[PDB]
């Protein structure tokens, strides 16, 4: 499959110039002005357009089971999503129960997804209590199993909390073997207490998540890991971080050189809580997800202002739809619902309205956080993330001038509902390339189930490793 | 005893004015300018000079068995230090090992200093471990034993360190008693691992204290018990504020209207710890105390204004002295070294040289951050922190023009060393007068053992309370 | 005349306590539980409430022309309103225009206010221009016609505004007289490039007034006049502030121990900028001051926090009412709806109801905000500011337990709205004594115009000034 | 002139890649793995060396007469000492008198570089009165003469100082004609009236320099010109940030998504200001600029921090050095002293040793912040500050095993004192290539005056105006 885009723009995350860009057996071969190739391609008018990489999702929780509810899409139809919204690599969570092997439920995501996945993808392993065991696994997925990322969680008490002694042995082992310290900072003693009383004050609505879970415990444990972390050596990263009181404390952290990265998610990014107090309960319970929207409603500009200023590295989807039935678990008693939103095939498009049209960043910002950050911190770039030759050929033929109007009756990701319904988003994947080959374009998706494949991550990326390894030779 | 200060401007933590002051019984009768008295009283000369009241010091460690050692001063020597050096009330602590009781520890404490004090007192106690017997102890404390302050340690793994849910529930139970939760934070398993990971690399002396807990680990716990106070609604009182990270943490939080005190030490308040790196190891290991004096030479500086502008509320001593031979059992490991300083007796003059001279404050919001706002907290003020009628008589004439020195060799406190060696000091007692009574003057001493009396302190000061009930109908 | 306040609570900045007052010839005789007092007292059931030191309202602006419209609320009108509001001394406003005499200016001032005041009052007087014939006014007022304090300006270009090489030397000035210097800090250069681009924008409505001057504007000023301030050792006060990002620079200022001093008002600490979007253009019309009340809906509730902590040390009302129909000079331009709003009589039950009620601050934090903090800047502390023996009869019995709502209907203050119409207060002011009689009671005002007096500020107010002769040996 | 670069790892600001790299008519052909090269070429071997886009110095005073002295190098000198240092392009300053011509002051600069520079180059002009016919003046140069960037003062009050009402239109006038404004924070009423009361309280030596103008006039001012900036929409560049309380400033700004970019020097850095009170005079002199090195012994390690996690962007040299014998003007007062310390050609060292080597950034940090970053905003990146193919052709082989031990005995670059005496420095520039030909190598260089080229700057860089343009179409 020989493939030549022809007109546009090629947008990286440092600058845009105009070039053509050439593809064959999976890799782009050249990009420039005016170029020679063999004939017989497929082109694609992209005149107009903006050739960028293809987005990487760096939170995604297909097929998994939270919370007592399965996540509406599989590795097919949530990868299928993903690109249809321009996204063409996603990363996977895998969550063992507290006491149960790492590498055992990382075996069996690697058995859902590789018959499955329409686009390339990976793992993080969710490291969800500590023993020597855990120790020996994680070294183990590191040096046999391609992953590079764990993730920890500080709330979710008695299902998947760490501890401060736990997190302490986790982080030195994390940098111990060069891999990646993810964390989802609320301070779980205080999330326990606060749900408890809730409840007991008759709080039973959507509200409660905000009500029981006040933002001050996200500041609170994301300043407590960044020490920790600073205190093991090892490199932190900040997952769906929610809140003005938390970004505070990681731009804090940063100016003082210590070694922090965050994430968020689009809807933090874009939404505020009022959506809990809506009079339909189903809507509300949509929106619900952990740490919770904020309803300070300055807060989703303040978060789309530290996106842009690189206070947060990387917007995620964080993708974990569930039925307006599985919802309602929840109905009586809001701590029951279970947390988890659609987003898969909205990020591109409502990170481009909110961020690029909205004046916050621009096209070039808008491609560092939507996929190259991300690569550098997989250890994939520049063969994703970029466009240039010998890169991956997972591309995006994406149109500025287009509005697309959000809406659940049209979306191919699971959910009964969209948080940006009625959105009119003035950016649009024309043409999906992965691997080499159109998987959409003219609006229809046509790929085959586990087209896509796994990309083993490789330990110690030196966009956090090589700075601290520097500093530990003294 | 009828006496009569002539003379003097009086300086209450409000104003100054000039005005004599009567006393009998006890207690201040009059205070006005030409005061009508019957004849007889002892006449003390107080022109040129200050009368405030006296100090109350909201932390010492007299008698206190700690880390192997035994604190210098017991009862009768740590009040007659506090006495000569401006201060009339102390508050002890009591601290009960991990699974032993509370009341008893307390009455251990009450044994050993009713009989001896020379000054009035009270005490604080510890709470190092949690259970239900723990909570009906404290609130048999409360009820009856006249106790309304408790201290929690978020360091000192397995010795008295409280886990994150067992501080939730002590606020809890503190609240619904009244009580004012004290706190020691420095987050206790980075402490335990920062000194192992410090022997380890082989930092044994006594500058390990700074290295192996930097500050950091001060502003993280500070946090952190500042919000599990604000979701259990109990007022939180930091201990030992040591660090500009620290000092940052708790002015953030009251910009919020979180319900947050704060004390800081003379020590913290003045000094910087280029100390742990004097070549003699003597010296060093006089000034290991937790949290450790900063490097940052800026640091002293910064509590120091903090303290006048009411981030900090309160200066205490923390009193808890040793000599070179008890600290040199951590000769080769510097975690060994028990944690202590003197001070009981250096507060007051301190304070006014580097508060008062220095310019950071004036001489009235000395006598609040020395006095009065710890009398509001202990729920003993106007009673004392304040020359007013009808007043305890525990007074002080201060003299600002003092031709002060200190050194070791003429203090009256215990300990090898004097922290404050050589200091100029314009600020000295000339008399101090506890419960009515002279008790040095002319440089000499004189009160008998057991003098003093214990205060029994009532819950629910209003200071902190009377705000909370309001702000309780709002959440 | 004597009078017996029986029965009820006086309140202090300090403390609660139980006590009765006896007042004679202007003056509070004594203060006490069981009173030996000549018979024929007027005696005042004061059981279930409150005694508290009358309201002093920092900022007033009666009788003055602003704007080509001129304040509904003469001397009389105005203390009267302020009397039943519960606020017993008035500070008012001297606003020379540039290049015209202080001196006259302070002179047609006392001859319009002598003989109608209800209550107490003071001046402070404005610098709108800088020669040296200013600098010996300055120096005239202070020495011998009981000024203390002067208002500056950072916006109004061409007005009133003042240069910041002037505003150097004006603080010199200041500080060399002993002086208090206010300032109203917005950056009047991009507040004059602001209304005109909005404007040319075709912004003409009342949010103009938000829209052509953001906060940002007001937190560069400050923070440039702090700096100026501390650079010419004189202390600074900052008037009207209105946001979160001034406030924010006010407290990092006072963290670095600069001597800041900070007055709100009571529409800043309470309102929001919604207001200036309201269908009804009369409505928003009445809200329109400077700096605007803010649209960020956590502005309100920031500024109370700050006002309970004491990063900002003052409530005052800055009372300038205009009518509607004045207030339509801008009906088509914004720009010429002239500044000003009522709240002389709204301030001491606003901030009761939005401080205390709300559990912000404690009704001992509420006298310091509304009374003893202004007293003290003043040089009238505890003449004033205080209950205690000798201090000046202007007291308050306060019922905790009232049934009033706001209305217009009902005020007796000027302007067509009133900005709290319809807040439901649970404390109101049952007695006014002002000057040891009676002038407010059971509903009915009485005082014959004039009773009132001008109180002459002494310079150098220690509360200041005691501090930096100490901090300026180190300078 | 063909040159072909074996053996090395090419570092530019986004990653590392072994690669070789051959160059040919002043332009990079290829960069790869194994080149297929016409014979002939000069080789040099880059085994263990990284191969780096030169050094882009953003503010350097060759020829610039201030403060009644003349600096000691010309654009000869200044030009070689900054090659020999690794720096393959400067800019220098134009400082009008105030009430003359901004045109003539550029044209007397073009006169005295074009005949003598060795490497590119191209000018900021200062902004020194404003008027309308200021005004004409900037919309010519931007238009005719290559120029993209104004420099302002807020002090030297009556000499080059903005009022409040002047910067507003100036920085109003810039951004319509699409110019970067940098300006000098630091308030200029308040460094008048306290060097008149320092020399009234007999303060006359070096340390004057920080005595009479306390960091918190560099805050407030740094505060008021970004407000003002930001109300006219401007992009503002601050200028030798000095100060832990003016980089709080820049980075409480850059969170609230102003359009702020900051430049430091070495020397703020890297050094604090106890030189001032150095026992030598001649010593303490030479460490005198402004904003002046501050006392606080955590501002070099702080401002170091924020250079690394781009609070800072961009690392210049200010390299204006005087003779001891002129540094004397102000041996009875300090006021007197001029402004200028030597720079050009330690910057790349110094910055490597205590930027990377101390471990406050790594090797890609340090290309952006020596040249990437200042190429972007100069609109001449790819161009500059990039090795990839159609780049010019001006790269440094860098070894990072060597040290040099500074010495002034040893170098090339103008001035009695070297600011950096007796600093052993860990990385070299080994050859450096401009122009696509060798000026320096085995310690020798060659390079005829006149050589290098004046670079016309476009207006509207990307980098900046991209956003901006965006947020002004509401």
């Amino acid at each position: 499959v020989r493939i030549l885009i022809k007109g546009g723009k090629v947008v990286n995350d440092d600058c845009t110039h105009e070039a053509d860009v050439y593809i064959e057996n999976g890799i782009i071969q050249q990009v420039g002005r005016e170029l020679m190739i063999p004939g017989g391609a497929k082109v694609i008018d992209a005149t107009g357009k903006l050739v960028i990489p293809g987005g990487i999702d760096t939170s995604t929780h297909f097929h998994q089971t939270f919370m007592n509810a399965t996540c509406v899409d599989d590795f097919y139809h949530g990868t299928k999503a993903a690109l249809v919204g321009g996204t063409t690599m996603i990363i996977g969570h895998v969550l063992p129960d507290k006491e149960t092997s790492l590498v055992d439920a990382y075996e069996k995501c690697r058995g859902l997804a590789d018959p499955k996945v329409c686009c390339d993808y990976a793992l993080h392993v969710g490291i969800t209590w500590w023993a020597p065991k855990v120790k020996a696994e994680m070294e183990t997925l590191v040096r046999e199993k391609g992953v590079n990322s764990f993730q920890m969680f500080m709330t979710y008490k008695d299902l998947y909390m760490l501890r401060d002694s736990e997190l302490y042995q986790v982080l030195h082992a994390c940098k111990d073997i060069g891999a990646i310290a993810r964390v989802h900072a609320e301070n779980g003693e205080l999330v326990a207490e606060g749900a408890k009383e809730a409840l007991d004050l008759g709080i039973t609505g959507p509200e409660g998540i905000e009500i029981s879970r006040p933002e001050e415990l996200e500041a609170e444990a994301t300043h407590r890991v960044i020490t920790i972390a600073n205190r093991t050596h090892c490199p932190i990263y900040l997952v769906n971080v929610s809140s003005i009181s938390a970004g505070d404390v990681i731009a804090a952290a940063k100016m003082q050189g210590k070694v922090v990265l965050a994430e968020t998610t689009t809807a933090h990014a874009t939404l505020t809580g009022l959506h809990y107090y809506h009079q339909d309960w189903s809507h509300a319970a949509a929106y619900v997800t952990v740490p919770p929207l904020r309803l300070d409603t300055n807060t989703s500009t303040y978060l789309m202002s530290l996106l842009a200023n690189d206070t947060l590295n990387i917007v995620a989807s964080d993708h974990r739809p569930f039925t307006t039935k599985q919802k309602a678990m929840g109905k009586e008693d809001f701590t029951k619902i279970p947390h988890g939103v659609s987003g898969v095939q909205d990020r591109m498009s409502v990170i481009w309205e909110r961020g690029v049209v909205g004046g916050k960043m621009d096209e070039n910002r808008f491609v560092a956080v939507t996929s190259s950050n991300a690569a550098k911190l997989l250890n994939l770039y520049p063969r994703k993330g970029r466009i240039i030759p010998g890169a991956d050929a997972d591309v995006v033929v994406w149109d500025p001038e287009a509005t697309k109007t959000i809406s659940a009756s049209t979306q191919v990701q699971g959910g009964d509902f969209n948080l940006y319904e009625n959105m009119r988003c003035h950016g649009v994947p024309l043409v999906t390339i992965s691997r080499g080959r159109v998987v959409y374009e003219n609006g229809v998706f046509m790929c085959a189930e586990g087209t896509g494949k796994f990309c083993p991550l490789r330990s110690f990326p030196d966009t956090v490793y090589k700075k601290l390894v520097q500093r530990e030779k003294t």
